[PDB]
């Protein structure tokens, strides 16, 4: 495989949002892997409606602000039929009433694959699939407060994830890091994202629960 | 500057509101370029009273339900120290007696900006400042009536606005303003309208363009 990638230079990624205060990760993990393969069948990125997500998936398990679940959040568009745009259904960072308009729909989804809990298997994934939605343990300090280099935690979970996001790369440090979008906005971390540490025992188990929509 | 902003994602932005059957639109105008420049001085985004404007802004020249402008509401919040939260002032869609009750201010402002009549100056004050406060030509059925793309009517006018509304951002798909109405989220995109930008300063988008300064 590659010994590096980064689907951000390809056109796969939108820039980096901001859940504000509202436990929502879930739904911007889904709506990053989502762009990734909406681009990959079409050509077009198109930011998509995480309020959507917060607002509408509740049948099928999410908790709006309270916490979800990236499966739970392809189930809804496939169940839905669509999901609306990000510019059609702004994100307000609380729940609302369900608001969704076909009109707007510019993307849908046909399932969703649950990856192996490999990180062989997610490097693959990564490779040849696209973004992928992964939960991380992202509840230390030294997450807070990353800023540069590849980040490890000795006291990360790789059991205990509690928070989503999407791997939209890896590659090595001229010692390998996964390339990580997070939704805590541009200035945290490095432009918003975190080099994770790749290959080095399912770090802050980011192969725990990884998966990705079919479209 | 860049090529898109859009302030909605950034918490500057209140949901949309519905002035109801009452000409009030200058005042979710002010209220909306308030609740942004509050959020951009202290990171809380608050709902801003209509209703206060509308009782109690006459002095300063405007008419309630018979119309007014964003800078003399601008101008009431400076005179008076400051605003209430739509919660403890909510909005009846008809003029009241004043019951301003400081106890439950939430804004000021200390003075407004108008901005140079160009679109060129509106885009970087968008990019710069936050949601803008700007009077466009509303009155066309094809307004009346948008769902999508980009709004452009010919008949529109620059010099002709009747209709105060609130700059959010901009984009291209082409360029538009993304422009938050007062007329529920039924009407239009969600509430909102994505108007002709740099075609002719396009409705009087540019023509009368102001924010407070918090
Ligand atoms: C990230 O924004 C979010 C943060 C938590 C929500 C409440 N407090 C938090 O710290 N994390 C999640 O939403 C995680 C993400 C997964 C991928 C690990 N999931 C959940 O917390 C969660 C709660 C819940 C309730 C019912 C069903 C599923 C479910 N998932
Ligand atoms: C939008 O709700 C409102 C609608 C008009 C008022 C009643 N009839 C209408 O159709 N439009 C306004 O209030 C406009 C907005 C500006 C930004 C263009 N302003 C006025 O009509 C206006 C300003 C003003 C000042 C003093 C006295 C009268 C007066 N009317």
């Amino acid at each position: 495989a590659p010994r590096s990638v980064d689907w951000r230079e390809k056109g796969y990624v939108t820039p980096v949002k901001n859940q504000g205060q509202c436990g929502s990760c879930w739904a911007f993990s889904a709506t990053g892997a989502l762009e990734g393969q909406m681009f990959r069948k079409t050509g077009r990125l198109i930011s998509l409606s995480e309020q959507n997500l917060v607002d509408c998936s509740g049948p099928q398990g999410n908790e709006g602000c309270n916490g979800g679940l990236m499966d739970y959040a392809f189930q809804y568009v496939q169940d839905n039929g669509g999901l609306d745009s990000e510019e059609s259904y702004p994100y307000e960072a609380t729940e609302e009433s369900c608001k969704y308009n076909p009109k707007y729909s510019v993307a849908n989804d046909t399932g969703f694959v649950d990856i192996p809990k490999q990180e062989k298997a997610l490097m693959k994934a990564v490779a040849t699939v696209g973004p992928i939605s992964v939960a991380i343990d992202a509840g230390h300090e030294s997450f807070l407060f990353y800023k540069e280099g590849i980040y490890f935690e000795p006291d990360c979970s790789s059991e205990d994830m509690d928070h989503g996001v999407l791997v939209v790369g890896y590659g090595f440090e001229s010692n390998k890091y996964w390339l990580v979008k997070n939704s805590w906005g541009e200035e945290w971390g490095m432009g918003g994202y975190v080099k994770m540490a790749k290959d080095r025992r399912n770090h802050c188990g980011i192969a725990s629960a990884a998966s990705y929509p079919t479209v």
